[PDB]
This record gives C-alpha cells, sequence and structure tokens, in this order.
C-alpha cells in the first residue's frame, strides 16, 4: 500500500500547487471588489473554496497511501488586472498548468505501475475539463456582451449566483 | 465611512497573518497525521478552517470601509513538533502574537477616533480569550495524563469530536 517517494513528492507538489490556486483566486476576488464587481468577487471566493478541496483530497489520499506532507512558502499571487477579460484569461492560463501537472503525476504513476494513484487522478482529470469550460464559457459570455455594460452587469448577476 | 490608510494596512496585515495562521495549523496537522493521532490532526483541521473565517471577516470588513486587500506571500510553516505538548505550546505562542497584534490595530483606530472599526475588534478579543483557553485546556488535560498513553488515546478521541 504504501506510495513510491518519486509518486509521493508529485502529490506533495501538486498539493501545494492546489493551495497556491486557492490563493491566487481569492487575489482575483480581491480585484473585482476593488473593481465594484461582487459577483465577479463572489465566483472567485468560491473557486478559491473549491481548490481547497482539491488541496485536501491530495492530503487525505498522502497519508492513505503512508506518506506525509509538507507545506512548502506560498508565493504572492498578482493582486491586478487589466480588466475582467484579462484576469479570466489568467484563470484559464493557469488552469492549463494545472492540468499538465496533472498528467506528469499520471505519467510517474503507471511507470511505478501504481494503478491506485492512476485511479485516484482521473476525478482530477474530469475536473480540469469541467474548470476550463467554465471558464471558456465566461469568456465566451463576455466576449458576446460586445462592450456592453447592461450585459456585464447582468453576468456579474449570473456568476454571483454560484452556489 | 472611508478607513484611514494606516488602519487599513494593520487590518491588511492581519487579514495576512489569519491566514498564516490558517497555514500553520494545517502544518500542524501534517504533523499529527505523520504521527498517527488522526484526533488531534483533525483538530489542527479545524483550527485551520476557524482562522480562514477569521480572515474573511477582516476582508469584507475592509471593503465595507471602501479600502482594498493586498494578499502577500505565506511563509513556509514548521511542519515538525518534539511532541505534542511541543506542538501545543507553539500555538499558544502563536496565538499571543496574534492577539498582540489585535490589540495594535486597536490603538492605531482609537488614534484614528475609528470607533466602528474599535466595535469591529471587539469579537475579536474575545475570540483570542477563548482560543487561549482552549490550547490551556489542552495542555492541562495533556499535563494531567502524566505520560500514560490510555489518557493520551482519550484525549485524541475527545479532540477528534471538534464540531
Ligand atoms: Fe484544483
Ligand atoms: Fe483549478
Ligand atoms: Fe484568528
Ligand atoms: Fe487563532
Amino acid at each position: 500500500m504504501v506510495i513510491s517517494e518519486k509518486v509521493r513528492k508529485a502529490l506533495n507538489d501538486q498539493l501545494n500547487r492546489e493551495i497556491y490556486s486557492s490563493y491566487l483566486y481569492l487575489s482575483m476576488a480581491t480585484y473585482f471588489d476593488a473593481e465594484g464587481f461582487k459577483g465577479f468577487a463572489h465566483w472567485m471566493k468560491k473557486q478559491a473554496q473549491e481548490e481547497l478541496t482539491h488541496a485536501m483530497k491530495f492530503y487525505e489520499y498522502i497519508y492513505e497511501r503512508g506518506g506525509r506532507v509538507e507545506l512548502e512558502a506560498i508565493e504572492k499571487p498578482p493582486s491586478n488586472w487589466n480588466g475582467i477579460k484579462d484576469a479570466f484569461e489568467a484563470a484559464l492560463k493557469h488552469e492549463e498548468f494545472v492540468t499538465q501537472s496533472i498528467y506528469n503525476i499520471l505519467e510517474l504513476a503507471s511507470l511505478a505501475l501504481d494503478h491506485a494513484t492512476v485511479s485516484f487522478l482521473k476525478w482530477f482529470v474530469d475536473e480540469q475539463v469541467e474548470e476550463e469550460d467554465q471558464v471558456l464559457e465566461i469568456l465566451d459570455l463576455l466576449e458576446k456582451a460586445f462592450g456592453q455594460m447592461s450585459v456585464i452587469f447582468q453576468l456579474d448577476r449570473y456568476l454571483g449566483q454560484r452556489e
């Protein structure tokens, strides 16, 4: 049941990356709140909470497999963006990086014939598709506002509904 | 309604200190989980969640008062302690530092005649008393185990009950 160290290290690295992800989304919330979009800010706070659930999934899996977690320093995230689109494009680029990190754990797990970790990671592959899809949809809806503040505010209301 | 910058900065500093507090308690959880005390680890995870509620209280108060939040880098917390007592003594020392930081905001708020911030901080003064009390009680119960593993495990079970 004991997990290989190279896979352990990769999962611990990912845990720390999910923590930074949470912090980055909270920083995007600080931007939207300062720009007066409480709905966009709400969506970001929810996303920050979701990223913490990802981190704790990795946390508890590592201990299930006999490893231990070492928390690393969290870098200072950006706190400003040149507009709503710029913020969500930054979120999409961030998620693309997370997705490629997940595939690297998948590669290391299979090289170790660690099918338990391969199975564990399947949820995260599906979740990355979902999260990229949601960010693409927001970018699409924003593009289709064609700069009209009436539409942009209705989008703020919509994203403010996130459960 | 707009808050003074020196008080704004003090609240933003405290927000960042509550974030580190959350991270420190999660790190204590990683220690207890590696030592096989899932009840102690549970208590630490709950405390980490509580510290995030403190941080978000500061977050939303700053925006209520017309300020903005800037998130700073989170330092790497310690991840090892020389035993259960050592961990909780570290938590007590950490909370003592948080408490003196809260009083410094109180001083700056009153110098600005910012009674709104004085009122806001009253909950945190009471919460620090509560948190110091809980850590002192755990240290007392641990001391009274007199090294007996039977009692120490029942304490793990008790702390594992935290809602
Ligand atoms: Fe994630
Ligand atoms: Fe994500
Ligand atoms: Fe606190
Ligand atoms: Fe505290």
